[PDB]
Protein backbone atom coordinates (compact mmCIF):
# COMPACT_ATOMS: atom_id res chain seq x y z
CA UNK A 1 0.00 0.00 0.00
CA UNK A 2 2.90 2.39 -0.03
CA UNK A 3 2.90 4.39 -3.43
CA UNK A 4 6.79 5.31 -2.63
CA UNK A 5 7.93 1.98 -2.85
CA UNK A 6 9.00 -0.11 -5.60
CA UNK A 7 8.38 -3.72 -4.36
CA UNK A 8 11.09 -4.43 -7.71
CA UNK A 9 13.22 -2.42 -9.65
CA UNK A 10 14.72 -1.99 -12.66
CA UNK A 11 17.86 -0.35 -13.30
CA UNK A 12 18.26 0.96 -16.55
CA UNK A 13 22.00 1.63 -17.72
CA UNK A 14 23.87 2.50 -20.90
CA UNK A 15 26.75 0.34 -22.70
CA UNK A 16 28.61 0.42 -25.67
CA UNK A 17 26.19 3.31 -26.40
CA UNK A 18 23.45 1.40 -26.55
CA UNK A 19 20.17 0.46 -23.68
CA UNK A 20 20.47 -2.15 -21.52
CA UNK A 21 19.71 -3.02 -18.16
CA UNK A 22 21.14 -5.21 -15.25
CA UNK A 23 20.32 -8.28 -14.19
CA UNK A 24 19.70 -8.10 -11.07
CA UNK A 25 18.74 -11.66 -10.33
CA UNK A 26 21.99 -13.23 -12.21
CA UNK A 27 25.19 -13.65 -9.54
CA UNK A 28 28.13 -11.82 -10.75
CA UNK A 29 30.85 -14.40 -11.06
CA UNK A 30 33.50 -11.32 -9.88
CA UNK A 31 33.30 -8.49 -7.72
CA UNK A 32 33.30 -5.36 -10.22
CA UNK A 33 31.52 -7.42 -12.84
CA UNK A 34 27.41 -8.18 -13.68
CA UNK A 35 24.97 -9.75 -16.49
CA UNK A 36 23.39 -6.85 -18.35
CA UNK A 37 20.77 -7.46 -21.18
CA UNK A 38 20.36 -5.15 -24.28
CA UNK A 39 17.24 -3.63 -24.16
CA UNK A 40 16.80 -2.73 -28.12
CA UNK A 41 17.58 -6.54 -29.28
CA UNK A 42 17.61 -8.43 -25.79
CA UNK A 43 21.13 -10.32 -25.95
CA UNK A 44 22.28 -10.72 -22.29
CA UNK A 45 26.14 -10.20 -21.70
CA UNK A 46 28.57 -9.97 -18.71
CA UNK A 47 30.63 -6.41 -18.56
CA UNK A 48 33.16 -5.01 -16.37
CA UNK A 49 30.55 -1.90 -14.45
CA UNK A 50 33.47 0.25 -15.05
CA UNK A 51 32.41 0.51 -18.52
CA UNK A 52 28.78 0.63 -17.71
CA UNK A 53 26.59 4.21 -17.37
CA UNK A 54 23.66 4.26 -15.09
CA UNK A 55 20.65 6.16 -16.26
CA UNK A 56 17.69 5.90 -14.75
CA UNK A 57 15.86 3.02 -11.73
CA UNK A 58 12.38 2.41 -12.38
CA UNK A 59 9.75 0.26 -10.91
CA UNK A 60 9.82 -3.41 -12.30
CA UNK B 1 19.77 -21.64 -7.01
CA UNK B 2 23.41 -20.57 -6.56
CA UNK B 3 23.76 -19.04 -9.83
CA UNK B 4 20.69 -16.66 -9.16
CA UNK B 5 20.19 -13.39 -6.49
CA UNK B 6 17.31 -13.27 -4.57
CA UNK B 7 17.67 -9.69 -3.40
CA UNK B 8 20.76 -7.39 -4.49
CA UNK B 9 22.84 -4.88 -3.66
CA UNK B 10 23.83 -2.18 -6.25
CA UNK B 11 26.90 -1.07 -5.34
CA UNK B 12 28.36 2.99 -5.82
CA UNK B 13 30.47 6.03 -5.87
CA UNK B 14 28.77 9.04 -5.23
CA UNK B 15 31.12 12.09 -4.35
CA UNK B 16 34.43 10.10 -4.22
CA UNK B 17 32.25 8.16 -1.53
CA UNK B 18 30.88 4.92 -1.31
CA UNK B 19 27.16 4.29 -1.86
CA UNK B 20 24.61 2.02 -2.88
CA UNK B 21 21.58 2.73 -4.48
CA UNK B 22 18.05 2.55 -2.17
CA UNK B 23 16.31 0.33 -5.05
CA UNK B 24 12.71 -0.07 -2.89
CA UNK B 25 12.07 3.84 -3.49
CA UNK B 26 10.69 5.55 -5.58
CA UNK B 27 12.85 8.33 -7.35
CA UNK B 28 11.86 11.88 -7.16
CA UNK B 29 12.09 12.01 -11.39
CA UNK B 30 14.07 9.90 -14.22
CA UNK B 31 17.30 10.00 -14.27
CA UNK B 32 17.58 9.71 -10.53
CA UNK B 33 17.41 8.13 -7.50
CA UNK B 34 17.94 7.59 -3.73
CA UNK B 35 20.97 6.67 -2.51
CA UNK B 36 22.55 5.86 1.00
CA UNK B 37 26.39 6.58 1.80
CA UNK B 38 28.07 3.24 3.09
CA UNK B 39 30.58 5.51 5.61
CA UNK B 40 27.78 7.47 7.04
CA UNK B 41 24.37 5.91 6.49
CA UNK B 42 22.97 9.27 4.90
CA UNK B 43 20.33 8.74 2.13
CA UNK B 44 20.05 11.77 -0.21
CA UNK B 45 18.58 12.12 -3.87
CA UNK B 46 21.07 11.91 -6.68
CA UNK B 47 20.85 12.01 -10.46
CA UNK B 48 22.49 8.80 -11.62
CA UNK B 49 24.41 11.00 -14.08
CA UNK B 50 26.53 11.78 -11.20
CA UNK B 51 26.76 8.13 -9.89
CA UNK B 52 29.22 5.66 -10.99
CA UNK B 53 28.63 1.69 -10.51
CA UNK B 54 30.63 -0.21 -8.58
CA UNK B 55 29.42 -3.55 -8.14
CA UNK B 56 26.58 -5.76 -7.99
CA UNK B 57 26.26 -8.05 -4.52
CA UNK B 58 24.08 -10.79 -2.93
CA UNK B 59 21.26 -8.75 -0.59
Amino acid sequence: PDPDKLKKAIVQVEHDERPARLILNRRPPAEGYAWLKYEDDGQEFEANLADVKLVALIEG
